């Protein structure tokens, strides 16, 4: 069920805390070299990360951030549930992170790492994907 299929997909993510950060980097297969300062680095930007535990579902996301958030369901912050994305700029044109519950996201810093949610530039709505 999509509680299981949310489970698979968030240890999916969880699997790859300390892959470093690179520009353009990653996809739906795993970590990859990047472009501009990540052309000699194999990791994940943010949306990568996404596409690569989202694809623990089957589905390929769109690779931007931004269309992530167009093509998704929005709900509202006081709703969040664990596998729920959370995005960054206006339109949620700048990053994207995993929601976990409790306070806590999947994000990739300079490498992929859990974190506080962060506020700055939070963009309103989250997506619910499942």
């Amino acid at each position: 069920d999509y509680q299981q299929i949310t489970d698979v997909v968030i240890a999916r993510g969880l699997s790859q805390r300390g892959v470093p950060f690179s520009w353009a980097g990653g996809g739906i297969s795993g970590p990859t070299r990047g472009t501009g300062t990540g052309i000699n680095t194999v990791g994940f930007d943010a949306s990568g990360l996404i596409q690569y535990a989202y694809a623990g579902a089957g589905l390929k996301l769109p690779r931007s951030s931004g269309q992530m958030y167009k093509v998704g369901q929005k709900v509202l912050p006081q709703q969040a549930r664990k596998g729920d994305l959370i995005f960054y700029g206006p339109e949620g044109t700048q990053s994207v992170a995993l929601y976990l519950g409790k306070g806590q996201m999947l994000e990739v810093g300079d490498v992929v790492q859990v974190s506080p949610v962060r506020t700055n530039g939070m963009t309103p709505y989250l997506v619910r994907v499942l």
